[PDB]
C-alpha cells in the first residue's frame, strides 16, 4: 500500500513519509477524519502529526535490533483515517548503516604449534562478526607478513568467511621460540571499518636435533707408564633441545671391543674418560675409542665421536 523508507540511527525528528499528502488530506481533513496511527506499538519509533501529517522518527532506530541480520527490514504500520473509516499499510524499510565495525572474541590469542609440523598444515582461526548487513559486514582478513605463515580465507554455505592459517616453512624452536602474526579483519564499507586480533604462536619442543661433540675427532698421546686412575680427557657434547630433550648420557658404541672397555673407563656424566688397566707399546702402539652421546628423550637422538689414542714405548 504505502511504501517509505528511513536510515538506521536516524535522529528522532526525521521525517520518514508525508502520509497526508499522500492519501489526499488536507489541512483540516487531518483533524476532522482523525488521523491516527494503529496501536500504541505503532508510535513506539514513529510519530504522525495532526498538524503538518507527516510521519516521522519518534525514538532512534538500530536495524540490528530489529531485524538482527536479515538481509530487508521492513517496518509495518497502520494508519486510520475516519469518515469513512479505512485503514492504510504502512510499510517503513529500515536501511541498513555501516555504523558496526569488525569485532574478535579476544584481542590476543596465543597459538601452540608443534616443532614437527609439516608445510602446508593448516591451523584454523577464530573469525570476526560484523552485525551489519549486506557489504556492511566482514569483507575480508588479512595477515601480517611473515616469514612461516599465510592466510587462507574460504567462504561458506551461510557467506560467512572461514580465515585459517597455512605453514609455509618448517618451524625452528632453535632459531624462534616465538611469532608474532597480526589477523585484521574488514568490512566492505566506505569507509572502511576494522578490528586486530594479535596471535602469539608458540612453537613446542620437538627431539628434532642430536648432540654433538666439540670434536668429530679426536687424538691424544698417553706414556706408557701411565698408571690406573688417570685422566685421558673430558667429553663435551651439546644438545640445543628443551629439558630432558636437551640432556645427554655418554657410552662406548656397540661395535666397542672387550679389550678397551677392560683398559678405559667413562662416566655417563660428567664425560671423563680414565685408563683404568696398564698400556705398553709392545701390547698394542694405537687405540681407537669411539664415544657416542644419548639423548634423554623420545625418540632418542645420539651423537658420534672417534678418540684416538697413541701409546708410547716401554724402557
Ligand atoms: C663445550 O662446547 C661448547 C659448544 O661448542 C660448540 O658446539 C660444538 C658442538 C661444536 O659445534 C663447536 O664447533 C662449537 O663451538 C663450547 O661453547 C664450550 O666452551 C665447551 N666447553 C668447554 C670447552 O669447556
Ligand atoms: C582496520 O582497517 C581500517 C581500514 O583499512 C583502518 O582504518 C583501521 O585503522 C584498521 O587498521
Ligand atoms: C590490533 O590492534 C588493536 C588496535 O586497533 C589492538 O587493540 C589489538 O590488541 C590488536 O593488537
Ligand atoms: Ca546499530
Ligand atoms: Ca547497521
Ligand atoms: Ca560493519
Ligand atoms: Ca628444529
Ligand atoms: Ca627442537
Ligand atoms: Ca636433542
Amino acid at each position: 500500500q504505502l511504501r517509505y523508507s528511513v536510515v538506521e540511527e536516524s535522529e528522532p525528528g526525521t521525517l520518514v513519509g508525508n502520509v497526508a499528502q499522500d492519501l489526499g488530506l488536507k489541512g483540516t481533513d487531518l483533524l476532522s477524519r482523525r488521523l491516527r496511527l494503529g496501536s500504541e506499538e505503532n508510535g513506539r519509533y514513529f510519530s504522525l502529526s495532526l498538524v503538518s501529517g507527516a510521519l516521522a522518527v519518534s525514538q532512534k532506530i538500530d536495524r540490528e535490533s530489529l531485524c538482527g541480520a536479515s538481509t530487508s527490514c521492513l517496518l509495518p504500520v497502520q494508519v486510520v483515517t475516519e469518515h469513512p473509516l479505512e485503514l492504510t499499510r504502512v510499510e517503513v524499510e529500515i536501511l541498513d548503516l555501516n555504523d558496526n565495525s569488525p569485532s574478535f572474541a579476544t584481542p590476543d590469542r596465543e597459538m601452540r604449534i608443534s616443532e614437527s609440523a609439516a608445510p602446508g598444515a593448516r591451523f584454523p582461526l577464530d573469525s570476526a562478526q560484523d552485525p551489519d548487513v549486506g557489504t556492511n559486514t566482514v569483507s575480508f582478513y588479512t595477515l601480517s607478513p611473515n616469514s612461516h605463515f599465510s592466510l587462507h580465507v574460504k567462504t561458506l554455505k551461510d557467506g560467512k568467511l572461514f580465515p585459517e592459517l597455512v605453514l609455509e616453512q618448517q618451524l625452528d624452536r632453535e632459531t624462534q621460540a616465538r611469532h608474532q602474526l597480526v589477523l585484521t579483519a574488514v568490512d566492505g564499507g566506505t569507509p572502511a571499518r576494522s578490528g586486530t586480533s594479535l596471535i602469539s604462536v608458540i612453537v613446542l619442543d620437538v627431539n628434532d636435533n642430536a648432540p654433538t661433540f666439540q670434536s668429530s675427532v679426536l687424538r691424544v698421546g698417553l706414556p706408557e707408564n701411565t698408571p690406573p686412575g688417570t685422566l685421558l680427557l673430558r667429553l663435551n657434547a651439546t644438545d640445543p633441545d628443551e629439558g630432558t630433550n636437551g640432556q645427554l648420557d655418554y657410552s662406548f658404541g656397540d661395535h666397542t671391543s672387550e679389550t678397551v672397555k677392560n683398559l678405559f673407563g667413562l662416566d655417563p656424566s660428567s664425560g671423563a674418560i680414565h685408563v683404568l688397566g696398564p698400556v705398553d707399546f709392545e701390547e698394542s702402539n694405537f687405540y681407537e675409542i669411539h664415544a657416542r652421546a644419548r639423548d634423554q628423550g623420545q625418540p632418542a637422538m645420539e651423537g658420534h665421536c672417534v678418540i684416538q689414542v697413541d701409546v708410547g714405548d716401554a724402557n
